[PDB]
C-alpha cells in the first residue's frame, strides 16, 4: 500500500482512482488543476494515513470540503516542503471546510491557504497543537472573516462536545468543520499521541493507535517505522530509507528508475539508506554499500543533460558554480562583457576534467583564458568533426592563455584549432604544444600563421629612460631616442601614468580588456630636431604619492607585420618629491593640565613626498594691551541682531553645487593664495619639537595660563632641499594654574573722614592670564554690599575706598577675577565705624 | 587723478606707493598677500573715496586699523564682485577695527570676513544703513563674540556721541571705532545723501557732498559723474562708461590697451561705450559711435589663446560650448568614452567656421563625424606640414563622416589626409572630393585605397526572409540560404533582436559600445544539410512590441578583403501574432448605483498584441444556501488570536532579496500553473459586453443587491484564432436598493393564552440580498423589550410568539435586517393583554 514517489493528479478527477490502494504517499502529493468539477464524493480514500513530503492543491473546481475526499490522513511529514510549507491551498474557488478532521500534527514546514474566495474554518484550528513554528502560517488572502461563517459543534452547533483550549488570551473551542471536533491528546500523555475516549498510545508513537501503548496498534510512528513496528532508532543490519522507515541493504540497492528518474542504485552512507554519498565521501565502485573519503573531483560532478553546456553571459554559467568535473564539452561565445571574468573564476573556475572538447567563439569581450585555473586535464571523448577537441576561433582580443610559467595542462583525444585571433601570438601556443603533449597532434594548418596574433607584437622592446626630474606638482621624464627598423614608422609615444603607491601592479592586465579604465592618457609628440630626445611634462599631479610610469611607442603594423617590433620600457616607479608638503589637516589640542598640551592632528592631504616626519612650531601669544587699559567694573557691552528625523526635509541640489562653487572658489583663492605666500622658495621666541613618525605629539613646560600660538608645518625628506611646506595654525590656552587665583597676603583696613574706611591688599604673584578687578564683599551685619575695583583702581591705590558708612561694626571680603575665572575670596576683614 | 584699471598690491607695502594720485579706483583693488609687516602708519590716502569694484585685503601683517590706511572712502560701486561679495577680508592677520569709518554705502554685493583672529567692531557696524541685502553678510568664523571687545565713543564711560539706530530689536548705538562712531544721514534727506552737521545734500548725490544741495559739491554722486557734476543719467552725446560717468566717443575709441585691456576699441551701442557690442549685433570695422544688428548666429567668435585648442575628453571641450567660429585650428585625440558624442554635439556643435586645419587621430571611441553639425565651410589658413588642412589618423572604429545625403561642407585652404580608419569606407571621402571643392587637390596617396578603411565590411547585399512562423511566445524565422563567392567563406549567422515598438529604429541603436547596449545578440549555425536554409528559433519574448529583426552573415575578411561581400537583411519589423496574444491584469470595479456598476482596469502585461479590445464576462453569483440554515439571532461567533521617512522610519526591509524569492515562486507557481490550468487551446446565465479601445466600461440592469464575479479576458486582434487569453476576475455586490428593506405591509396582532401575544406580517417582496433577522421592540411605556426572529421562524409561524406578559396596553415595532443592513422600523403596533 505504500505508493511512491510522490504522486501528480490533474485536470480530471478520474486520475484520483490512482489513490485507491495508497496509505503513506511515500513522498509529496498535487491534486491541483482541476477545472472540470465533474464529479462528487464519489472517490473515498480511507487508506491514505499520512503524506511523507508536501502537499499541493489547486483549482480543483468543484471541491467544497476535503474531509469528503481524504480522511484519516494524521500526519504530514512534510520532508520536503514546497517552498519553505508542507501544504499549499492556494486561490481555492469553492473550498467551504478544509475537513482534515482526522489531521493531527505537522512534523515539517508551515502552510498557505490564501486567496479561497468562500473558504472558511481556519480560526478554530488551533496549529499550535498540530504545528510548531505557527507564525509563518500565511492564509490572508481567503474570505473576509466577517463573513466566513465559522461554526462548529461545541460553540452552539449541534453534535457539541469539542474542548476549549487557548492560544494568547482565547480560552474557547476548537474544531475542524461544522459537524466535528478538533480533538487533543491530554496531558497524561505528555509528548505521547492517544487513541479516541482518552487512552494513551505507546511512547514511540505519533497522530494515532489502535491500543493504548502498543507498537502495532500505531496508526502512525513518531520517529522511525519498520517490520511493522514503531521504533526510536533504525535496527542494526537495516539502513534508514527516507523519511520514515528503514530497508535492508538488497532493498535500498535493488531500486532503480521508476516513474521519476530514480537511476541506478541508493547509496548507504552514515548508517542511513541516502540517494547519493554526501561530501567528503565516494561510493565503491558499483558496489552499492558503502563510501570512502575523497577531495577536489569527487566531491561533486559537472554533467549537464546537454552534451553542450554552452555559456553566452555569466548567468549562462550559473549552475556551474562550484563544479569540478563536466561530463561534455564546453563552448563560450561571449562577445561583450565587464567584469565578467572575476565572475567566471568563481562560476567556473573550479573546472578540473572535461569528457570531450572544449571551444570558443566570438568572445570579444576576453583577453587571457587565466580565469579557467583549476583545469588539469581535457580527454576529448566528445570531439568535433576533423579530430577538433580545442577550438579556438575568431577571437579579436584575445591576448594569452594559461600563465604558462607554473600551469600544467593536458589534452588527451583530440587536436586543437587556432585562427582569427589577431591579439594572441604563435608564442602563446607553441608552448602550449609541450606542456599537453599534443606537438604532433596537428598540422601548422589548425594553427594558422597568417590570422593569429597577427596586431600583436611579440614581442615589444625595452626603452631607456636618460633622464628623470620631479618637483612639487610636475614630473619632467624622458627617454631614448627609439629608433625602429624604419623611422617612418613610429608616428608617436604615448605616456601612460597613474597614481600605484604598490608595486603589485601592472599593464598588462589589459585594463578595460585592453587600455582606458584608470590609467589615465597623454600623449606628447617627438620633437622637430634630430637632436633633441623626447622628454614632456606631466603636471599637477597629486603630491605624496608613488607613481608608476611606463611609456609606449605607438607605431604602424604594416608590409611587414610582426617585424614591426613595438616597444614598451620597463614600469618604472617615481616619487613625486622635489616637492613642499599641503601643511596639516583637522590640527587639534587641548591643556589636560597646566604646562601641558597635548596636540593631535592628521595627515597632510598633498604632503608632497613619503611619510617622514612632521614639524610643530609653537609661540606664546601676547595678552593685548587692549585689555588692559580697560574699566571692566563699568563695561557692560550690548548684542545686536538681525535617513535624518527631519523627514524628507531636503536641500537645492543646485543648493550643493552653490555650496561646491564656493568651496571651489575658496580653494582657487587659496591656490592663488600660495603662489606669493611664500616668495619663490627653492613678543616670544618659537619653541620646536620635530614629531618622528606619527600624528601627535605633547608639550610641556609652558606657562600655566598663556596662550600659545601652534604653527604646525609638515616637512618632507626633501624638506631640506627646497624648505618644508606652508603653515597651519592654532591658538590654544593652558589650564590655569588652579589656586593661584586667591589672594596671596592678607587685608588691610583703615578709618577715613566722613565714615569711611580704605582698604589695602597685596596682588597675586602670578595672576592666570590678568587680574580684571577685584569683588568687595562687605557689610554691618550680612556683607550685603558688593563693589568692584578695577586693577589699575587698585594699582594706583593699592586698593579702594568706601565712603560714608553707618555706624558700627563690619565685616567684610574681596575676590579676585582671574581670566581664568573668579579667584578665591579674601578671609574676613574685621573692621569699624564710628559715628564720630 | 582716476587710477585704471583695478590696482593689484602683494608681498610689500612699497607698492602702496602706487596710490597717492588715487582718488576713485576705477576697477577692484587687491592688497594681499603682505607679510613683512615691515612699515606701519606712514601710507596715507586721504584721496581714494570710492572704488568701482569690489575689494580684497588678505594676509596684511602687521595691519591693525584699515580706516588709518584708507580714509575717506565713502562708498563702494562693486560693480565687478568677489563672488558675490565687494569686499573680502579672509584671515586677516591683526585687524583690530575695521575702520572705514568714512565708508557710508555699498551698492553691489555682500562682503565675506571671516576667520581673522583678532578682528572685532563687525557688530557696531549696522550694514543695514549701508548695504541692503545684508543677510548675505557672514562673518562667522573671527573672533569669538565674548573677547571681541567692540567699544567707541559715546557707549563707553564719556557722553554718547554714537547715534542710536534698531535692527531686529536692538535700539542702541551703531559706530566703527573706539575713537569715532557710525553716523547715518537724518530721514530729512529721505533717499538724498547730507554732509557733517546735518546738512541735507542734493538729490543728484550719494555717500556725502560738501554743501547742502550742490552738484558739484558731492562726494560722490548717486547714478552717474559727468563734467565735474552729478547726474541722473547720460547727457547727450556722450556715452555711458562703465559704472560711474559719461564720456565722448573720441575718447571712447582713444582707450586702445594697458596691461589688461582689449579694445582698442571700446564700441558704443544702445547709448554705452562698452568694451564688445552686445548679441545680436556686430561691430562694423573699428566703429565705436554705433553698433548695428547682424541678424543671425554671427556673433560668437570662439578664438583661443592657443593657436591649436586640442580635446582629449568632454571636459577639455568646455571653453567650446555655445561659440561658433575659431580663429585657428582643431586637434582631436579622444580615445575612450561613451555619451561622449551627445555632449560633442553640444559643447561643440555649433562650429560654423574654422582659420586653418583640424585634425583627428587615435580616436578609437568615435565611429561617425556626424557630431560636428554646424561646420560649414573651413578656411585653412592655419595649415599642416604638406599643406594638409584635414588630417584623419589611427582611428579604428570611424564609420562614416557626416549625413552626406543633405549636409554641405568646403576646405578652403588646404588639401586632406586620411590613413589607418579601416572601418571608414572609400565612399564616405570619395563623395568628399566633389562636395569640398577639393577633387584634384590632393593626390590619392593622402587618401590611399589602402590602410583606409582596409578592413571596414565591404559592402552588405540584403538578405530575404524565405518564411516567418510563430507562436504566442516565440518566432521561427528565416532567410534565403545565403552564398559567398566562395562558400568556405561564411561560417555562421548572427540574429539581432531587441523589442523596437517605433519605426525609427536603425542598426547601430544598440549592438554594443559604440553601437551602444541594448540589441540582445544570438548566434546560430546553418544546418549540416544544404538542403535545408537557414532557420532559427528565437523565443521568449516579451509581449506587446514591434519585436524588430534583422540578420548579419558573419563572414572571414582576407585574401580579397572588399572581395569578401558580406551581407545584412532589411530591418524587418515583424509583431504579435508572431508573439500571438494572452491576458489581463489589474482589475478593479465598484457600484455606484443599484443596478449600476463600474468597471475600471489597467492596460494587461503580457497579451502578445497590440490595443485591439478587451472582454469582460460578468455572471450573478449565488447567495449561498449556507447562511440560510444559520439562526443568526443566537449566532455570535468567536474570534481568536496568537533623509526621508526614517523621521518615522519602522525599519529597513533589507529582506527584498527573500521577498524575491517568495515572489519569483509565486510567478512559477503561476507559469507551471497557466501551463495546464487551460488544457491545449489552439446558477445565473453569463453577460457579455465587449470593450472598445480603453481600460473602462460600465454594467447596467444587474439585481440591486446581487454578487457578481467577473472575468475579465484580454480577447484581442487574433483571439479568433488561438482563443482568448486567461481569466483574473473578482467580485463586487451592486448598491442596494435603498428604501426596498423597509416592510411592504402592516402587522397583525392576536391574543394567546396565558398573557401572550402572536405577532404576523408581510414579509419584503424583494429583500436586498436576504433578510436575516427580525427584530421586535415593543413594551407598554416604553418598548424596552427587544427581540430576534429568524427567517425561518417567520416562515414557519408567518411571525412571532410573546409569552407571559404583564397586563395592560403595549406598543409594538418590528425593524428588520437585510444583508444590506437594517431595514426601517414598522409603524406603531397597538394591542393589549388583560390579566385573566
Ligand atoms: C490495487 O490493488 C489491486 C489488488 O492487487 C489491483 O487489482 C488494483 O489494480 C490496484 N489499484 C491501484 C490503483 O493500485
Ligand atoms: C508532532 O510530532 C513530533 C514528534 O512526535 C513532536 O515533537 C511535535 O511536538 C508534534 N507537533 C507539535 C505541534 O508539537
Ligand atoms: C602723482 O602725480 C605727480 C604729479 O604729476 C607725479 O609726479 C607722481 O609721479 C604721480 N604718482 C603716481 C603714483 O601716480
Ligand atoms: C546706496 O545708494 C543707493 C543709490 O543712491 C541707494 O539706492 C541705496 O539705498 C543706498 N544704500 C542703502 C543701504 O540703502
Amino acid at each position: 500500500e505504500i505508493c511512491g514517489p510522490g504522486i501528480d493528479i490533474r485536470n480530471d478527477y478520474q486520475q484520483l482512482k490512482r489513490l485507491e490502494n495508497c496509505t503513506v504517499i511515500e513522498g509529496y502529493l498535487h491534486i491541483l488543476l482541476i477545472s472540470k468539477a465533474e464529479d462528487y464524493r464519489s472517490y473515498r480514500f480511507p487508506k491514505l494515513t499520512v503524506i511523507t513530503e508536501y502537499l499541493l492543491l489547486f483549482r480543483v473546481a468543484g471541491l467544497e470540503s476535503l474531509g469528503d475526499l481524504f480522511p484519516n490522513l494524521t500526519v504530514i511529514r512534510g520532508w520536503k516542503l514546497f517552498y519553505n510549507y508542507a501544504l499549499v491551498i492556494f486561490e481555492m474557488t469553492n473550498l467551504k471546510d478544509i475537513g482534515l478532521y482526522n489531521l493531527r500534527n505537522i512534523t515539517r514546514g508551515a502552510i498557505r491557504i490564501e486567496k479561497n474566495a468562500d473558504l472558511c474554518y481556519l480560526s478554530t484550528v488551533d496549529w499550535s497543537l498540530i504545528l510548531d513554528a505557527v507564525s509563518n502560517n500565511y492564509i490572508v488572502g481567503n474570505k473576509p472573516p466577517k463573513e466566513c461563517g465559522d461554526l462548529c459543534p461545541g460553540t452552539m452547533e449541534e453534535k457539541p462536545m469539542c474542548e476549549k483550549t487557548t492560544i494568547n488570551n482565547e480560552y474557547n473551542y476548537r474544531c475542524w468543520t461544522t459537524n466535528r471536533c478538533q480533538k487533543m491528546c491530554p496531558s497524561t500523555c505528555g509528548k505521547r499521541a492517544c487513541t479516541e475516549n482518552n487512552e494513551c498510545c505507546h511512547p514511540e508513537c505519533l497522530g494515532s493507535c489502535s491500543a493504548p501503548d502498543n507498537d502495532t496498534a500505531c496508526v502512525a510512528c513518531r520517529h522511525y517505522y519498520y517490520a511493522g513496528v514503531c521504533v526510536p532508532a533504525c535496527p542494526p543490519n537495516t539502513y534508514r530509507f527516507e523519511g520514515w522507515r528503514c530497508v535492508d541493504r538488497d532493498f535500498c540497492a535493488n531500486i532503480l528508475s521508476a516513474e521519476s528518474s530514480d537511476s541506478e542504485g541508493f547509496v548507504i552512507h552514515d548508517g542511513e539508506c541516502m540517494q547519493e554519498c554526501p561530501s567528503g565521501f565516494i561510493r565503491n565502485g558499483s558496489q552499492s554499500m558503502y563510501c570512502i573519503p575523497c577531495e577536489g573531483p569527487c566531491p561533486k560532478v559537472c554533467e549537464e543533460e546537454k552534451k553542450t553546456k554552452t555559456i553566452d553571459s555569466v548567468t549562462s554559467a550559473q549552475m556551474l558554480q562550484g563544479c569540478t568535473i563536466f561530463k561534455g564539452n564546453l563552448l563560450i561565445n561571449i562577445r561583450r562583457g565587464n567584469n565578467i571574468a572575476s565572475e567566471l573564476e568563481n562560476f567556473m573556475g573550479l573546472i578540473e576534467v572535461v569528457t570531450g572538447y572544449v571551444k570558443i567563439r566570438h568572445s570579444h569581450a576576453l583577453v587571457s583564458l587565466s580565469f579557467l585555473k583549476n583545469l588539469r586535464l581535457i580527454l576529448g571523448e566528445e570531439q568535433l568533426e576533423g579530430n577538433y577537441s580545442f577550438y579556438v576561433l575568431d577571437n579579436q582580443n584575445l591576448q594569452q592563455l594559461w600563465d604558462w610559467d607554473h600551469r600544467n595542462l593536458t589534452i588527451k583525444a583530440g587536436k586543437m584549432y587556432f585562427a582569427f585571433n589577431p591579439k594572441l601570438c604563435v608564442s602563446e601556443i607553441y608552448r602550449m604544444e609541450e606542456v599537453t603533449g599534443t606537438k604532433g597532434r596537428q598540422s601548422k594548418g589548425d594553427i594558422n600563421t597568417r590570422n593569429n596574433g597577427e596586431r600583436a607584437s611579440c614581442e615589444s622592446d625595452v626603452l631607456h629612460f636618460t633622464s628623470t626630474t620631479t618637483s612639487k606638482n610636475r614630473i619632467i621624464i624622458t627617454w631614448h631616442r627609439y629608433r625602429p627598423p624604419d623611422y617612418r614608422d613610429l608616428i608617436s609615444f604615448t605616456v601612460y601614468y597613474k597614481e600605484a603607491p604598490f608595486k603589485n601592479v601592472t599593464e598588462y592586465d589589459g585594463q578595460d580588456a585592453c587600455g582606458s579604465n584608470s590609467w589615465n592618457m597623454v600623449d606628447v609628440d617627438l620633437p622637430p630636431n634630430k637632436d633633441v630626445e623626447p622628454g614632456i611634462l606631466l603636471h599637477g599631479l597629486k603630491p605624496w604619492t608613488q607613481y608608476a610610469v611606463y611609456v609606449k611607442a605607438v607605431t604602424l603594423t604594416m608590409v611587414e607585420n610582426d617585424h614591426i617590433r613595438g616597444a614598451k620600457s620597463e614600469i618604472l616607479y617615481i616619487r613625486t618629491n622635489a616637492s613642499v608638503p599641503s601643511i596639516p589637516l583637522d590640527v587639534l589640542s587641548a591643556s589636560n593640565s597646566s604646562s601641558q598640551l597635548i596636540v593631535k592632528w592628521n595627515p597632510p592631504s598633498l604632503p608632497n613626498g613619503n611619510l617622514s616626519y612632521y614639524i610643530v612650531r609653537w609661540q606664546r601669544q601676547p595678552q593685548d594691551g587692549y585689555l588692559y587699559r580697560h574699566n571692566y567694573c563699568s563695561k557692560d557691552k550690548i548684542p545686536i541682531r538681525k535617513k535624518g528625523p527631519c523627514c524628507a526635509c531636503p536641500k537645492t541640489e543646485a543648493e550643493k553645487q552653490a555650496e561646491k562653487e564656493e568651496a571651489e572658489y575658496r580653494k582657487v583663492f587659496e591656490n592663488f593664495l600660495h603662489n606669493s605666500i611664500f616668495v619663490p622658495r627653492p613678543e616670544y621666541p618659537f619653541f620646536e619639537s620635530r614629531v618622528d613618525n606619527k600624528e601627535r605629539t605633547v608639550i610641556s613646560n609652558l606657562r600655566p595660563f598663556t596662550l600659545y600660538r601652534i604653527d604646525i608645518h609638515s616637512c618632507n625628506h626633501e624638506a631640506e632641499k627646497l624648505g618644508c611646506s606652508a603653515s597651519n595654525f592654532v591658538f590654544a590656552r593652558t589650564m590655569p594654574a588652579e589656586g593661584a587665583d586667591d589672594i596671596p597676603g592678607p587685608v588691610t583696613w583703615e578709618p577715613r573722614p566722613e565714615n569711611s574706611i580704605f582698604l589695602k591688599w597685596p596682588e597675586p604673584e602670578n595672576p592666570n592670564g590678568l587680574i580684571l578687578m577685584y569683588e568687595i564683599k562687605y557689610g554691618s551685619q550680612v556683607e550685603d554690599q558688593r563693589e568692584c575695583v578695577s586693577r589699575q583702581e587698585y594699582r594706583k591705590y593699592g586698593g579702594a575706598k568706601l565712603n560714608r558708612l553707618n555706624p558700627g561694626n563690619y565685616t567684610a571680603r574681596i575676590q579676585a577675577t582671574s581670566l581664568s575665572g573668579n579667584g578665591s575670596w579674601t578671609d574676613p576683614v574685621f573692621f569699624y565705624v564710628q559715628a564720630k
